[PDB]
Parts: C-alpha cells; structure tokens; sequence
C-alpha cells in the first residue's frame, strides 16, 4: 500500500525500531568480483606498490545540466561556490534545515552549466527533490547504482581509480611522459591508449594517484591499458570485498544515517520519497539504542566536513550552522580495536559448549547494516560517542573503526566500543544470534595512525 | 604460443611446481550473490528450516543424446549400467586406465537416448573428448558454466534444490498435495505454479528434499512460487558463500586433481585439452609437497566411491580397479580441526609484533586453490592421508575437513594436518605470506558426526 517515506512512517510505529529490525539484508558493493587476488594482498597493494580501483558501479550519478545548474549546488550545499570554476570537483555535503548531514558526494565541474554528482543516494534524492520542486531551470539524468544481485548492467561511465606508491609511476607511464601533480580535487586529462581520458587529483596512504572516468563503450580499452603497464611496478586490480575497507585508513564515513525523517520542514521531501528508497528501505545496526532517531542523526562538524562550511553564501540549513560552537562538537577520530578482545570474538566461534558466541566480525569489513551505530563508552559506562564504520586493515594487523567521539577525550585514550546488539540480536536477516562484547579501543588520530 | 594441455606441460617444467605456483586466482561459485541474509544464518536454515539451493551457474552441463548415448556412458564409468532406465540419475564416476578417478557429476537419464551431465568440467571434458574421438553415434550440447567474473548470464536450464527438515512440507504446499518420496536419485515431476517441473529425489541433513529443472525461461516464476510457498515454513534462499561448505557436513569431496597429467595413454587426451582448460590453467593448494604429480592421484576407493565399481560392463581402467585390494586402500573420513588451534590462528592476523601469521583461514570456506591437498600426520610425523576440502559449520561450532587416510587408523584418534605452505608460501594469487601450523584434528565419520 506505502508509496512514499512518510506513509512508511506512519504505518511503521517507532522510527528507530522499523530501522534497526529491517528486512532489506547486506549494504551491498555490487558486480565487480569480491576478489582478485585475496583481499589481503589487495589491501597490502595500496600501501606497498599500486591498484585499480572498479568504481564504475556502485555510486549513483546525477548529471546536472542548464542554467540553474550551480545555484541548486549553491542553495543546497555547505560548501563554498565562491572561486568554483570547471575543472574542480568538491566533496558536496548538504545538510537539513536542522543542520543534521543527509549525505555527501563529489560534485564534478566538468563545463560550464555542465556538472556530474558521484556518491551514495541520500545526497543525491536531496539534489533530484530540489531541482524537481524548487522551480530551478535545471535538467537531471539519473543513472542509478548497479543491482546489488543482478544475476543477469551497464552505466552511462566507466570511473577507476589508480592509487598506491607507485601509482604515479604507472600513470606516467601511461601517458607517455611526465604527468603534472595538480592540487588535490583539480581536474585535467591523460592519455590511455590513445584516448584523452578526464582525470581528478586523488591519493591515499601519502601518495598520489588520480581518478578517471570515460563513457562506458572504452571501459575494457582503457582496463587493459592499465593493467598491461602497471604489471612492471605490481599494479593488482582490487575486488569490492577489500575495496570498501580503505576507508577505515582514509576516515571518510561513507554512511551517516540521512537526517530526514523528522521535523516539519522535510514532510515535503518525506512524502517525495519513494517507499523503496534508500531511506525507506534500509537498515540501522549496532549496539547504539534509543528511542528518539534523531539521536542518530549527525551535523557536519561531528564527522570532520566542518572546515566545508562557509558562511558565504545562503544555504539550507546555514542558519542551523551559524547557531553551532565548532569547539565544542564531537570529533571523528580512529579507534584502534583491542587485538587480544578481537582474539577473543573469533575465538567463541570455535567454542561448541558456550550458550552464546560475540557478533560475528566479518573481514576485512564488518558492517551488517546500511548505516552502523555502535556505542562507544568511558571507564564509567557513559555513551561519549558513535562507532560508524568498523573492519581491518592487514596493513595494521588491527581492527579499526571511525567514530564521533566528545571532544574533551585525548588521543591515546582507551574507551571501549560495545560489540553487537541486545537480547540476542534484532531481527535484521545480517545478524546471527550473539552476545555483546565491550571492546578495548584507543582514541587515534583521523586519518589512521598508531597511538597509545 | 601453447593450445594445448600437453604443449603446456612440455613448456612449463614440473608438473606439480606449476600448478602449484599457477596465477589463476580463486575456484569461485559465480552469479549468486554472496549472501542473502548471512552465510550462518543460511547454514543453520538447513539443518532447521528450509533452503533453496541456486544451483544455475556453478556447473557445466552436457545434453548427449543419440543411439551411442548409453554405451559412451558405460565405456566410460566404474558404475553399473545393467538395469538403468529413464527416470533414474546416477553419480558418473570415470577412470583413466590407471585407476584414478577424472572427476564425477550427475548424470540424468532423461528418456531414450537422452541424457544430461551436470557437474564440474573434468569429467564433462573426459565425455566430450571420448564422443569426439571414440567413434560414437552420439550428439552433443556443450553448456559452459557461468562466467566466474562476469561484470555484464544465460544457461540452457535452470537447477535448484529445496531441502531442510522442512523442505517436503515446502514441496507439498506447492505441489498441492502428497508427494511420493522416491527412492534416491529416481526421477519424476511435481506442480510449481501451474508448470509440471521434474524433479531428482536428494537430501540431506537426515531430511529428504529434491533437485528440480527446467528451461532458462521458466526460472523467475519457479522461484517466487517457492520463495512464496516458503515462507510459512522459515524457507530461505542460500548465497554462493556459504552453498559450497554444505559438503563438508555432506562428505562429498568436490575436487579430485584430474589424474590425467602423466601416463603413455593420457598423452592424446592431454593434446585434446586446450591450453586454457580447468586442467591446464587450474592451481593446487596446501601442504603436501611431492615433485611427482601423480602422488595427487586418487582411485574411486579413496574419496568414497569404491561401493560404485562393479565389474559387469567393460570400462576404462577397469582393469587397474580389479588389481587393487579395496581392503587396504585409504578411507575418506571428516577430520574435526581443534578449536583452540583454530582461535591462534585467527588470534595472529591481530598480533602487531609477530614475524608471520598463520595463514588466512575464510569462513565458510577455506581452499584457496581448485585443487587442495594438506598433509596429514600421525603422531610420529609420518604422512598418513591427504586433506582436500576445508571449512567451518556454524551448526556444529567446528572447523572440518575431507580427508582421505590410512586405513588401519580408528575413528577418535587425533592427527595433524599441516595448514599453511612452506617457505612463506607458494606464488599463487590466493596466498597472502604466512607460516604454517600443524593442527589438531580428530578422526571422525563421514558424513560428519561429533567423536572423541
């Protein structure tokens, strides 16, 4: 009967519990093979010598064309449009008239009145909602994500990514000569092949390495390419299972829970969402608990976009923002996860006379929902904070996770991250039954480094 | 330069140093998605529910039809042809003339003259080479499985199972009333929908289910008419991650190395096999190192498939089968890995001071080659048996694996196997740099059941 999010709503009782108990299954990372290698030496690789990223499928594209194309940008993001010319791309984050983040993405500037987002779909139901009803003189091609279990896709582009200490190498050596390191998020051109291939200023792990993208017929043309030169300095393609868990080194929190589903002014936009949107859909996991959902919900400063905000520029939510004390928000940061706790996760997996084993750790990315909410504790047992994203990284020998923690807590504290869900577990189709564990962790720096 | 099997064994050195350095990558379970819900809960569902099994893609299938059908067949198997009729299936086992088993798969006998192989590609490739080159009055469709890394699928058919405790209450329902439980592996039909579907009366788990298939066309409607059906009975459809660790509750051993890379009477057959067959192109795994490939090698009465042989119909190797003793040769048995050496080695990947960790070891499957063979050990060090299929069951809290050993050794009594490579590991693709561990493990039935 539902067709949009606020029917869903309505019919769904307690906001929080509809999340937590959904039925949808695994946030998944679609059509490019798990593996190549192993994940482990795919996760080695872009620290040790260089990879392909595959990320043609897994992100919606907006294309975004015509007169009000920049003002809809404008009006809708945190960021500053002031300077913004073709050829830069920016990290577009859009928050409520609350202030609370909906989503991000990277907003490409590719010509005049000519712009392309990339990202999740919160923050681009945002862009479509707005041009749709706002009256902007706008046009939109939506290109969705590839079907998480297609079993019999294509896309409007292909887009790689080319990372890892010896990326730039492999790059030059594509393009036939030197290659100029522009600023990070400047856009220019390569060669590949004989194609003149559009490239965004990208790196990881302290070293450069671009994105790039093309219209999806000269995918394979440009894969091979690639592949063929980088063989000299170990260039490996990377699979969607170690893919994702690169964030748990970079810090970005892909998913923040988009911020919508309460207050007046976002009925409209409730009522605009589709019942099987993402929104409606998904899933929240974890061992955070409350009644209220907005006490998921974070604003731009908690998870490290708030040097984004500029106050130059009228934009939904600004005043929300002005009324903030940066200094005294939450700070992501690393928490380092206690590997002799984490020994003890895997180990009631083999116990065949407990009652109960702890939430099972998938590796090297242990999410089991669409937005993840572990509470993170202090000695005392008070909530100082919210565990996001959490996995392993076999080029630390370390379970990590990025979380938003009070501000006054020091790095190099150890908290602890509560490890799996109440009663035995909801009832989301991902979560096995399971006791909870309160795992050590240490407050560590955001991008990761080891602590104490 | 090589389109051969024989060219590449010419050009590749030792036998057994090639395949085991061989960059392939993993022996992947293509098209269906990894998880549905989780691999646990998928597992525990058949045992105490009821799954469907998607068995469409992982398989090659070969339609032989004509006068010479049935006796390419019994030309070619250790089992019995006297009394096979229509309707009834029959596990094809064949031998080369030394006694060692190709490979195996189903056969189904689908009218006169009308048969269907469904199974891996070693003995499909034994088939299709002896109706190429034997002189047979027979025809042959070829229906590869599925690409393994497709990326942007069809097949003749489609093949699921239904099985659990639960799963003839599922049959019924959709039937529309009683079905006759067959005797195993006899062929008849039942209701999905409004189609007449025939069906393969299989089981597991000490609970009958079935196989069922039909043409590509129908598939989407079978499906939902028993994800459906299913539901009031707890029914769930099962992912390709935790499908192929069935077996080790099962005893099925997947992936005998096709014994057909040595011996005057192979020589043909290997300058059949085209450079980038499963034999050629495929990779051995684990710690059982010989320079002699044949030491790879098993008979039928090894892996479980003595009771097949009966001498009543002239077969390859039959001769080589009728000089063994079945007495003295090696048994399969299930070896129940110690859950304590389990946990170190999974407490190592979380160890930041340690040299090495033990290598990885994935759940719910472990082989990190198409072809595994562990050493095992008895007390004194001496190899005893050979360990060629590995996992975990979250129904029994228990890492296991597929053995053949010798057979003077009593069920209970505690073995190694050698988990890991030698020297930091073989070249593959699949092997991140690890030490090795000799693991505890106990002797026990197949199909498996707790000893002591």
């Amino acid at each position: 009967a539902p067709t949009n999010l606020e029917q869903v709503l309505a019919a769904g009782g307690n906001t929080v519990e509809m999340l937590r108990n959904s039925q949808i299954g695994a946030y998944v990372y679609p059509v490019v093979a798990p593996e190549f290698s192993n994940w482990r030496t795919e996760q080695w690789a872009w620290r040790n010598s260089a990879v392909l990223f595959d990320q043609t499928h897994h992100m919606v594209d907006l294309y975004i064309r015509g007169k009000d194309a920049l003002k809809l940008l404008s009006d809708t993001m945190i960021n500053s449009p002031k300077g913004w010319e073709p050829n830069k791309a920016k990290q577009y984050v859009p928050v409520t008239p609350y202030g609370h983040v909906i989503g991000d993405g990277i907003i490409f500037y590719l010509a005049e009145e000519e712009f392309v987002y990339v990202g999740r779909a919160p923050a681009a139901n945002w862009l479509m909602y707005h041009a749709q009803t706002g009256g902007y003189n706008v046009d939109i091609v939506h290109d969705d994500r590839s079907p998480s279990r297609p079993m019999g896709v294509q896309r409007i582009s292909w887009r790689f990514q080319i990372q890892g200490p010896k990326a730039w190498d492999v790059i030059e050596k594509l393009h036939g000569g030197t290659l100029e390191k522009l600023k990070f998020f400047n856009m220019a051109e390569m060669n590949i092949a004989g194609m003149k291939i559009r490239t965004l200023r990208h790196g990881m792990a302290g070293a450069p390495g671009l994105e790039i993208w093309g219209p999806y017929e000269t995918q394979e043309k440009a894969r091979n390419a690639i592949l063929e030169a980088g063989k000299e300095f170990g260039l490996i393609p990377v699979g969607s299972r170690a893919y994702p868990s690169n964030t748990l080194e970079s810090g970005w929190i892909p998913s923040p829970l988009p911020a919508i589903y309460t207050g007046d002014k976002l009925k409209a936009y409730r009522e605009w969402l589709p019942a099987n949107s993402y929104e409606a859909s998904g899933a929240i996991g974890g061992s955070f608990v409350s009644s209220n959902i907005e006490d998921y919900y974070v604003n731009p400063y908690e998870i490290g976009y708030g040097p984004f905000v500029k106050f130059d520029h009228d934009f939904i939510g600004r005043d929300a923002l002005e009324a903030i004390d940066p200094a005294t928000q939450r700070k992501k940061v690393t928490l380092a996860w206690n590997g002799d706790d984490m020994a003890k996760i895997y180990a009631s997996l083999f116990d065949t006379e407990a009652d109960a084993h702890y939430k099972f750790f998938d590796l090297p990315l242990a999410n089991y929902a669409n937005t993840n909410a572990d509470a993170v504790l202090d000695a005392a047992g008070n909530v100082v904070g919210m565990s996001m994203f959490t996995g392993y990284s076999y080029n630390e020998k370390r379970a990590l996770s990025l979380a938003t923690i009070d501000h006054e807590i020091p790095v190099g504290t150890e908290l602890t991250v509560l490890w799996g869900e109440e009663n035995g577990g909801t009832r989301k189709t991902t979560v096995e039954p399971h006791k909870q564990m309160a795992v050590r962790a240490v407050v560590s720096p955001v991008p990761y480094s080891v602590t104490a």
